[PDB]
């Protein structure tokens, strides 16, 4: 089975920002009324598109009191818990972090290390790389997923 | 086999969109000289990816008169029997559409069916999520797709 | 195994384009400390991400004489000599080049088969596809790509 999930999200000064579960040194943070973690949003969507479940705006809206205000982690797990139980074994996750600021290189081994233990799967199968976007969208995160399982 | 194919087009009001194979209700449709389903373009492209056959502007550019105004339906059967002509069994088709506006919730059980139906998948093997541009992208329609084969 | 990675680059006029290797007459070409190439860096990354390995911006920065000024399949083949020491046996990559000029489909045969060279899959197994922005990236080239391996 293989999965594919996007996130994006506006970014503003003086906001925290979360990526792969983390709280990240920044000028900068997600602009959104949930963390705006793109890493873990795009990751739970391709899990959840791994086996045509929908997606995390249709099973975690912030108009149920289960998923409002949640860290983003809480529904990576779920999505997690979801395919586990039709028989998903996840075997490899690799995505591409795209944001003009800041620099995630210092933040590498975090980074990889958080979601080596939300995803309990080994750093070899962890493929995590960071880009900038040149300016053409200066003012975004973005984030894009491709899961494989079994 | 994998592949991973990619579409975009310019949307206008009082236009119309059509998304998966469907006609769907919105302020705005494509600006294309085809029907502009980016959802169909994408997984059109990433079929062809998959075996090394080129893509939809090498095999369908409008200038053969048997491709003006033609159904985006058409593109995808034809790649599906390229494909399977080379020996390929589709097993599994995941895509990210992004937009704006209008709101594809209302019409996700429609979006994954007709998927389901142009594909010959399980509905289990359409993998359809939605996403908004965050204001990157309000006045266009993405889709980016990957596909699972034999 | 399977690893995804992306690379876009701002496109100047009267700089040289470099594409999968090789110099495409063009009005534009990527404004960079590399030589731009969208393409063999998006593989690259995937590569190295398919194993965990990190990204090119760790890898191969401009501050290790080594890599400084060298040619994007410089990278590119070391990536392969990482992963293939790590037992990799690559069998696929799929990638969408997307830039709104100049045309790409007049190259399709060389770029093809330079890709074929530089990975040493067949061409049936090098999937690419060209795209425009539709006037959402007009000065930007942009590299998605997907590998799968073993």
């Amino acid at each position: 089975r293989i999965g594919y999930g996007e996130d994006s999200h506006r970014l503003e000064e003086g906001r925290p920002l979360y990526l792969c579960g983390l709280l990240i040194p920044s000028p900068v943070g997600a602009l959104a009324h949930s963390d705006g973690d793109a890493a873990l949003h795009a990751l739970t969507d391709a899990l959840l598109s791994a086996y045509g479940l929908g997606d995390i705006g249709l099973l975690f809206p912030d108009t149920d009191p289960r998923w409002r205000g949640e860290r983003s982690e809480v529904f990576l797990r779920e999505a997690l818990r979801l395919v586990e139980a039709r028989g998903a074994k996840l075997l490899q996750a690799s995505l591409v972090l795209t944001l003009d600021r800041p620099k995630l290189g210092p933040h590498r081994k975090a980074l990889v290390d958080s979601l080596s233990r939300l995803l309990r799967l080994p750093q070899d199968r962890i493929g995590l790389t960071f880009k900038t976007s040149e300016g053409l969208a200066p003012s975004h995160v973005q984030a894009r997923a491709v899961v494989l399982l079994d």
